[PDB]
Formats: C-alpha cells, sequence, structure tokens
C-alpha cells in the first residue's frame, strides 16, 4: 500500500500532516485542504495548543462529506505533566474532547519524561533545569494499556525514546500490549542507521518527525545547517524534476518509514503530498544517508540531568 501494518492489525498511512507550529488561526484551513488533497493521517498533541482547531476541520470534513471517520488516522500525545498514572486518564479525555472524536487511533507518551503536574507545560528549576516527576516509564505504559481496554484508543506507543527505554517496556512483567510505533526524529543529518534495526528488528513501526529539518523551531538560529537549502540535496531534486521537501519526505518513506511533514501553507500541503510518482535510486539512498552528521534538532537542554533523558546513549 500507502500504508503500514500495526501490531494491532491496523493500518497506518505512510504520510501525514504534522501540526507542530501551526497557529489556531491557520490550522482548520490547513487540515481541510489536507483532507481535500488526500492526507488521511495527522499528527497532533495537547502541547501544540491547537488540537481544538485541528478538530473542527476534521469535523466539517466528516460532516461536509469528503471523508469517513473510519479512514482517518488521528494520532496525539500525553504531556509530560500527566505521567502520573492517575492523571493519564484525563489527558486523553480533554484531547478527545479537543478533537471532537470518541476515539483516537494511536496514542503516545510524548516524552520519556515525567514532569511535575500543574498548569505550566514546563516547570522549571528555580535555577536551570525541569522539575521532574518520580513517575515511571513502564508504570505509565500501564495507565494507557488501560485506555485500550477502556475503548478510548485503538492502539498505543512511544515518542522518542531510545533502545534502553524501548527494551524496558517489552521486558515489563504483566505486559498486556505492544508499542505500535516509536515516534522519533529523523532526516539526513541524523539518519540513525542503528535504531533502524532495533525498532523494527524485532518489531515496531517508525514515524520520522521533523523530515524537513524543522526551520521554524523556536530555537531558531544557527547560522548554518539547512536541509531545505542544502547544495547537494537541491541537486537530487533537480534530477527528478521534484522539489527538495519532496525529496526529503520521500526519503523516510523509502526506508520503511512514516513521515510527518508540517506545513500551514495550502500551497505546500498540496505539494508535500505529491510524492508517489518518483522512486529514489539506490544512489540517492546511499547519499542522503552519507549526510549523517549525528545532529539533533529537538534536543532541549534544561532537561538534561533528568533520569529519563532519551539522548544519553547512541541509539
Ligand atoms: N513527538 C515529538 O516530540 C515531535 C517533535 C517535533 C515534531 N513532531 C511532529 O512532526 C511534525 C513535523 O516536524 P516539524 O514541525 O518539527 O518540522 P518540519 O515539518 O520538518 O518543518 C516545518 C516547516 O517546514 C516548512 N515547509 C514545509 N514544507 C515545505 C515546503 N515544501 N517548501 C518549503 N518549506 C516547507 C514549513 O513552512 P510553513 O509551515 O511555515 O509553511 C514549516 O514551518 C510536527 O508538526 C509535529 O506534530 C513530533
Ligand atoms: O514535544 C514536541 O513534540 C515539540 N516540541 C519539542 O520537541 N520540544 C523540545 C523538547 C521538549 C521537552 C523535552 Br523532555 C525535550 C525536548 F527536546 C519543545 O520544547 C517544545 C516546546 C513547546 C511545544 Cl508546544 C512543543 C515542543
Amino acid at each position: 500500500a500507502s500504508r503500514l501494518l500495526l501490531n494491532n492489525g491496523a493500518k497506518m498511512p505512510i504520510l501525514g500532516l504534522g501540526t507542530w507550529k501551526s497557529p489556531p488561526g491557520q490550522v482548520t484551513e490547513a487540515v481541510k485542504v489536507a483532507i481535500d488533497v488526500g492526507y488521511r493521517h495527522i499528527d497532533c498533541a495537547h502541547v501544540y495548543q491547537n488540537e481544538n482547531e485541528v478538530g473542527v476541520a476534521i469535523q466539517e470534513k466528516l460532516r461536509e462529506q469528503v471523508v469517513k471517520r473510519e479512514e482517518l488516522f488521528i494520532v496525539s500525545k500525553l504531556w509530560c505533566t500527566y505521567h502520573e498514572k492517575g492523571l493519564v486518564k484525563g489527558a486523553c479525555q480533554k484531547t478527545l474532547s479537543d478533537l471532537k472524536l470518541d476515539y483516537l487511533d494511536l496514542y503516545l507518551i510524548h516524552w520519556p519524561t515525567g514532569f511535575k503536574p500543574g498548569k505550566e507545560f514546563f516547570p522549571l528549576d528555580e535555577s536551570g533545569n525541569v522539575v521532574p516527576s518520580d513517575t515511571n516509564i513502564l508504570d505509565t505504559w500501564a495507565a494507557m494499556e488501560e485506555l485500550v481496554d477502556e475503548g478510548l484508543v485503538k492502539a498505543i506507543g512511544i515518542s522518542n525514546f531510545n533502545h534502553l527505554q524501548v527494551e524496558m517496556i517489552l521486558n515489563k512483567p504483566g505486559l498486556k500490549y505492544k508499542p505500535a510505533v516509536n515516534q522519533i526524529e529523523c532526516h539526513p543529518y541524523l539518519t540513525q542507521e542503528k535504531l533502524i534495526q532495533y525498532c523494527q528488528s524485532k518489531g515496531i513501526v517508525v514515524t520520522a518527525y521533523s523530515p524537513l529539518g524543522s526551520p521554524d523551531r523556536p530555537w531558531a538560529k544557527p547560522e548554518d545547517p539547512s536541509l531545505l537549502e542544502d547544495p547537494r540535496i537541491k541537486a537530487i531534486a533537480a534530477k527528478h524534476n521534484k522539489t527538495t521537501a519532496q525529496v526529503l519526505i520521500r526519503f523516510p518513506m523509502q526506508r520503511n518509514l512514516v513521515v510527518i511533514p508540517k506545513s500551514v501553507t495550502p500551497e505546500r500541503i498540496a505539494e508535500n503530498f505529491k510524492v508517489f510518482d518518483f522512486e529514489l535510486s539506490s544512489q540517492d539512498m546511499t547519499t542522503l544517508l552519507s549526510y549523517n552528521r549525528n545532529w539533533r534538532v529537538c534536543a532541549l537542554l534544561s532537561c538534561t540531568s533528568h533520569k529519563d533523558y532519551p539522548f544519553h546513549e547512541e541509539f
């Protein structure tokens, strides 16, 4: 297909519209044009602060007529603030409320990373770091096995999230459910060859976030790296009379992956979905993998002393 095989027998589309960065002012149009175009998969979250407006679009595309609930794939996540098994529960409730649906297709633990509950989405040190939470990897996994049992969510998994932390959850006693998917970032400057064959190896599904390198990331500086604007990628894209975003987007798909591109911009929603027409050669595939600088983009660093920090091993 256009559509990978979940452990829960279900069928996830290869391509979806990301929704991180997308103001409440741009996100209903973005989603309704993605639907008229053809994306049936979307990636939301409660942090994005836009879910409610993602929803109404879905809602009027449904009730207008273009799509059926069945044929959707909505994905969302658990904030760091309700790793509390007692609180996992409400977290899926007001998101499903937000969304205006009665179920969700795949639910994520947003981070390996527990922080202390209150209003603030990121409670800070008094000096540098996040105020963590005593909460627990596999004991939070359970609070959402519970969510499947109760009907709320058809399937379940992890965001980003290393070999260690994965390999814990399937060694958990009493293990009722398997993670479906491991949402990680990937792109040409981290290819992550080796948790290619752990994640997936042995045997869960990978969704590549930030496929374009994310150049509207709040910590937006560098001076330097620039996947959209890179000389040697530009030429791949020229060869296929396609664009670089296209080449970028095709790239995870072709490694057995799932891609969530974001844009709010109707032009490039409709454009970003235009990627089934070409196959990258064996050489672009070799090359765009030779580009691996090990270079993280989501990265956050007032959380770095926290025990469950994804990015402290190599895979
Ligand atoms: N679990 C996680 O921690 C996590 C973290 C990061 C990302 N994700 C998810 O994955 C999705 C994708 O990542 P992203 O938001 O990080 O970054 P991204 O999709 O790689 O990059 C977003 C930016 O690329 C620009 N763009 C997109 N298509 C383009 C095109 N054809 N030509 C030129 N520019 C284009 C967009 O412009 P405009 O949008 O300004 O038009 C936008 O600001 C997110 O929306 C999010 O839901 C998950
Ligand atoms: O979480 C997301 O999907 C997107 N996203 C993100 O990626 N990080 C980085 C980050 C946060 C916490 C930890 Br722990 C590690 C990290 F590196 C953010 O700070 C972030 C901030 C606000 C919102 Cl609305 C989304 C964000």
